[PDB]
């Protein structure tokens, strides 16, 4: 049923196709370098002792420390941590970071477990795989069904393994302001997301002051992506949607009383002065971007044709097929890879990660300077390999994030191919 190992790694000798890699050098990066299960054990609230699989893979160190969070699913499988340790060694790469690729997972049902259960839960898993993170060797993150409280507590137990003798802050990301936490983390990826947005426009020589930007998912992605694009960049935003329904207006929405609504109704669906719209629909209006920030898959073959949208936004993770790549880069549309669209997250674990180890803290406009720069640098870099090689920009991210991790491996004597 298409393993995600599997799938990870014909995506990367997909992206190798396309550039020139030693055969060598594709075999290692086909494997993780270093993969650790360990028992979770924890005593339960009754009493009695429970014992979980733990995992931490990390995929590559060639360029650093590994970087990835730790997820907290029933489901956790290690393919899947190591399929996804994959996909962060590429998401860091391709934003120039000084980071690998890493990845963590329990499997557990945290909706059964308690506050004290679940603090108990992070501090075995810390002791559990104290070994092989550190500072300057794995950096986790949080992941799916996992907060900055769990960051907060592992935190707490590594420095109490590791007897303060380093910035143990910058063991882990994510923490609380309180806590060696960062500025900015909350708009992170709607952040980069804009820059994005608005180096593609200027590559398209289009000036969004006044275009039409329609968002599909109204989380905190979603919802932050449509409230700075109308904020900065000046685009006026007519449709919204959530997992219920949509929204649709041409005079406009206003970020903030729509999500006052979908706060007060559950549902972003009814808003006054609306017109109500499918999310099926919302895919078929005519703007000039277009966002998905929802659901994996919500661009096909079946619709792909029928999209209007000039620049398409992929701030969720992974909302177009390789069909729709094909026929929505055949109808001269610019896509924006969902890895580079929504790096800022990373990269705002990174500026987190450099403020822990420096000791020293920036402020909100720091913050978002430095991710202008290396969103701005990143986008550009993807869409000259994109004009060079003639190329789709998906696949160019690829040979870029390939390059830089190849080069790394080249540099420290790895593969001398
Ligand atoms: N936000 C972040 O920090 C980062 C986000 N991402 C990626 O970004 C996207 C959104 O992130 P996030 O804000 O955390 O997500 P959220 O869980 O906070 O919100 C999800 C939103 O998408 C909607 N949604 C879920 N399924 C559908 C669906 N089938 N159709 C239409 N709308 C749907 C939800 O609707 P409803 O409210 O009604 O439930 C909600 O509006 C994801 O794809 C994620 O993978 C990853 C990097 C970090
Ligand atoms: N897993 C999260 C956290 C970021 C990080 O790995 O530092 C992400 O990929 O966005
Ligand atoms: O894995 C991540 O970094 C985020 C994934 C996510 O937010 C999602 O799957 O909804």
């Amino acid at each position: 049923e298409i393993d995600p190992f599997e799938m990870a790694v014909k995506q990367l000798e997909r992206a190798a196709q396309y550039m020139d890699i030693s055969e060598e050098a594709l075999e290692w990066l086909k494997k993780p370098m270093r993969i650790v299960e360990v028992s979770v054990p924890i005593e339960m609230d009754d009493g009695s002792v429970k014992v979980f699989t733990g995992f931490r893979v990390q995929h590559n160190w060639a360029r650093g420390p590994t970087k990835g969070g730790i997820r907290w699913h029933p489901a956790e499988t290690l393919s899947t941590v190591k399929a996804l340790a994959t996909w962060m060694t590429w998401k860091v790469a391709v934003v120039d970071l000084p980071y690998g690729g890493g990845k963590g997972g329990i499997i557990v049902n945290p909706k059964e477990l308690s506050e004290r259960e679940q603090e108990r839960l992070a501090r075995a898993y810390i002791r559990a795989v104290y070994d092989v993170i550190g500072p300057w060797t794995d950096i986790p993150a949080p992941d799916v069904y996992t907060n900055p409280k769990i960051m907060g507590w592992m935190m707490d137990e590594y420095e109490t393994i590791m007897r303060r003798k380093g910035p143990a802050f910058g063991v882990i990301t994510g923490k609380p302001l309180s806590i060696g936490g960062s500025l900015g983390r909350g708009t992170a990826t709607a952040q980069g997301a804009i820059f994005t947005i608005r180096e593609a426009a200027k590559a398209l020589g289009i000036d969004l002051k006044g275009k039409k930007i329609a968002v599909q998912g109204y989380g905190n992605a979603g919802y932050y992506t449509a409230k700075l694009a109308k904020e900065q960049l000046g685009m006026t935003v007519v449709a919204v949607s959530d997992s219920r329904g949509g929204i649709y207006n041409p005079d406009g929405l206003d970020p903030d009383e729509v999500l006052k609504w979908k706060r007060e109704h559950g549902s972003v669906k009814d808003f006054p002065g609306a017109t109500n719209i499918t999310n099926e629909e919302l895919l078929e209006l005519e703007v000039d971007v277009l966002a998905p920030a929802a659901i994996e898959e919500v661009i096909t073959e079946k619709n792909a044709d029928n999209i209007k949208a000039k620049i398409v936004a992929e701030v969720a993770n992974g909302p177009v097929t390789p069909e729709a790549d094909d026929i929505l880069r055949e109808k001269g549309i610019l896509q924006i890879p969902d890895f580079l669209c929504n790096a800022g997250g990373v990269t705002v674990s990174y500026f987190e990660w450099v403020q822990n180890i420096n000791g020293y803290y920036w402020t909100e406009e720091e913050v978002r300077e430095k991710l202008d720069k290396k969103m701005t640098k990143a986008f550009w870099e993807v869409y000259n390999t994109h004009k060079d090689k003639n190329i789709h920009m998906r696949d160019a991210a690829y040979v870029v994030a390939v390059s830089r991790v190849y080069q790394a491996m080249k540099d420290r004597g790895w593969v001398k191919k």
